[PDB]
């Protein structure tokens, strides 16, 4: 029933239109997204799976109630530029992209038309197989369906939760780049498995499927990450043994300062937007 | 389904993996709670009291495990399974498919022992992790001498039901005890430490392990169901001048990759060592 | 309220264990100090002149301890330990208990040294430290081939006195040595280090001492009467983007949890060198 | 005992870890009763919430009626949330309350130049303890403002004396307590989960290796509250000669361990004064 659009038509709105109607919430054919370059293969892609496409931004706005506005971050006020005159009251605008406020996003439309709906949004890439995290926060003039409506949505392509806006730059450094900490992570264990004598195949194959179990029984489990650690780590056995090498590299450390450096950076880059 | 009918189930060792399957295999409906015995020199460990709760009969004696059940697990200590072994190996019958658990312990030495009994003891051994509670285990399993074909493919039913399972040579099991037999730990310290990191850039505990928990698992699956390098899907989540890219530099700085590689390989050479003595 | 009305107990050494031992012993109120006798090779010691204050009696003879006790503690050093069983040996009667509480040396040999003199020797393999003293040790035993069940429950009832005393196997004992046989000089090392860190930061010495030392007494006495993790009380201190968090940071990035753990093996692995060179 | 018959009403604004705390050792102490201690938090959905309703502690989502309901009130809200706090319940704030800050970094002036404008001598207290007063094993300082009575000092150093140590201090002090026994029982935690992972390295299970390692924790940390002596001293006194436990001190001084910890007062005590110049500008 719901009409959606992607403003920009790369890999978060081919993972986002995939989830989506993967999970039955949404037709292919009610989807449409826009892109500068319809060169793309992430436009082939979408092309592939039934949505619509165009190269006029505009379109997209006409056709749309909920506008998810997938760019690369430096390009959002160039959108709300182009755009901002053909935003109706019917319109809820999802801004996806890293480090940039509601605040700037309302200051750019509100010149066109006062009281804009704004949601702003942080997701990941795992929503393609529906395994995403996304957190959202509403803006100033978002009713309450409106939160209640994309938690719907964002619920069906993964795990959904609503934050106070200050917390997503802090969002981004752990679940928007923790897929690629993860991806780091598989490589490795698989060259360990390969240097341990296993087929780059298989090794591959159970460390992911490793990660995936462990993650799994976290999510389910009400004990702390220590304790379930602690019952894999038998007396004198080899999981303990592991564990020492990690903690004697400062594993635990590595992966503070990756938290760390995505936020900074998040931070960074959108106080270099607003100068 | 065939293979579960009548099938019953015994674990020598009542600790956290006999816990793990058998609320795995009950989850997975391929058999039932009354159907698992358990036996345990300490009737006093938290495992005992859960099982107990699950419906699982508990023992003190490895012998009534023996004799109730058709499939064998050894799920003890690798240096308490030659003294069980000679405890119940008269016990030990044609009927009897004994599966090891143990790390390190060769299908050899488990033949070897049992052989002095009765000359065709059926073994396989086996390396799975905790994740079969909730049905995402990792497992592998190698078949014995005397192992018949039904035995390897039971073993693989059975332990498909509750994870990813594939039969390997008994000289991988090493290696993979290292990789997915070790692996949950390694998880569970690094999403320790990625939310003491949401911690640090100000989001709340429960938040920040939920959040990581769910990207770990997000981009497993991802890899899984994708045909791509895990450095092509790396690649993908990265723009140009970024905040990912500007995260990963700091992973390479302090050599994150090395250390994984390090944690394979030193349980895997524990894994030998626990063998070779 | 326990006292141990026919039980006389014996000391061979008179250095720090034994002082804290008497101490704990005493001031738990379940011996009186002078049904207790220390003997030392060096009777100049300052643990020797503290035990004779509390009214312990001192001899330099280790025959005359031997025949005044019926609970005979073996607190030498290690490499003593044979000097010692030779020395005794033909001195040791039914009536002894001979706990060794040196690190490292096995029941197998202290039973193979006296079993030459009389059969049957009954020891305990003890593991504590020196917070007895201040009745809040850290100690594990293992009963010997001709300890009688009633000898371990003994102990466990005389050592429980002066803190935590548990029952082990005696293949962990080396390992209990490298955890809570050497814990206390980690704790004291890592009080002085708390202390020059409230120093540079501008607190008078004494007061961060004190702070320090509390601060880590709360945290044991937390972790013992809670159900919880280590990880989630130290969740609880730690505030989202708060001064701890961001202390612990810096732990995590000189490796601060690898130095404990090196900290326990190689103590460990010590006690089992020892050991084996004796042998 | 004295100060249970006072029947004294205390009010926590924030209820979360720190108010927890701090009601569970004044209730196990004696010294309050638990409903006579009311906490307030916008957020009600919170697991110490759920806590404090079964401990008996009345809750409400209203800072006013914490504070109405106060005799003396403790700020257990993050740094930041302070000034927003005095700006709302400023006026309601009467000559009778003691006003206890426990925000890390929080100075005493900021908080009396915002209560100031309502009445003219609000008595505020600054202190900072730490999550131990739950077994009565606190690290407590505090220091006094401007218009506190000598009997509000004493009064505060009563009541948190019944939860664990507690002394006086100049507020310039406060900052650098923070990073040393505020942010210390994490470092504690932190130790022991290590020392436990050490045990079981060696073959101990871990029920047993978490046991031991906090009894030598405690009984350490006793031994030197005891004692006259350095803990150099008492750390010598531990160490045989070529024994295993000087083996080990070697290969913790090998990797800096008394300098991580120097590290880590200071950066909670670096962190700390930045969560009030932060505020300060703001
Ligand atoms: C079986 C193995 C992975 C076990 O966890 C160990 O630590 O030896
Ligand atoms: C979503 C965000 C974390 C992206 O990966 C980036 O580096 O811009
Ligand atoms: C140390 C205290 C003030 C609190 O635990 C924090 O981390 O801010
Ligand atoms: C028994 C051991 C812990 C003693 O401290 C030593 O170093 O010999």
């Amino acid at each position: 029933s719901m009409s959606v659009g992607f403003i920009g038509a790369g890999q978060l709105a081919f993972a986002l239109a995939k989830g989506f109607t993967a999970a039955g919430v949404l037709a292919a054919h009610k989807i449409m997204a826009s892109s500068p370059d319809m060169d793309l293969a992430t436009v082939s892609a979408l092309r592939k799976m039934g949505v619509k496409l165009t190269p006029h931004n505009k379109e997209t706005v006409q056709h749309s109630d909920v506008l998810f506005l997938a760019v690369k971050p430096h390009i959002i006020p160039f959108i709300l530029d182009e755009i901002g005159a053909d935003i109706e009251d019917r319109h809820i605008v999802v801004s996806c992209a890293a480090g940039v406020t509601i605040s700037s996003i309302e200051k750019k439309l509100s010149a066109f038309r006062p009281a804009p709906r704004v949601i702003r949004c942080m997701t990941n890439t795992p929503v393609v197989v529906r395994e995403g995290a996304t957190v959202y926060a509403t803006g100033t003039h978002a009713q309450v369906e409106d939160g209640r409506l994309m938690e719907q949505l964002l619920s069906s392509v993964g795990f959904c939760t609503e934050v106070e806006e200050d917390l997503i730059d802090a969002v981004t450094g752990l679940s928007g780049s923790g897929p690629a900490y993860a991806f780091t992570a598989l490589d490795a264990l698989a060259d360990g498995g390969v240097k341990m004598g296993l087929p780059r195949r298989l090794a591959v194959r159970l460390g992911a499927q490793a990660l995936l179990g462990a993650a799994k029984m976290l999510l389910h489990s009400e004990q702390h990450p220590g304790q379930l650690k602690d019952n894999v780590s038998s007396p004198g056995g080899a999981t303990i043994h592991a564990l020492h090498v990690l903690e004697s590299g400062g594993f635990r450390s590595l992966l503070i300062n990756a938290v760390e450096a995505s936020c900074i950076r998040t931070r960074e880059l959108q106080s270099m937007a607003d100068q």
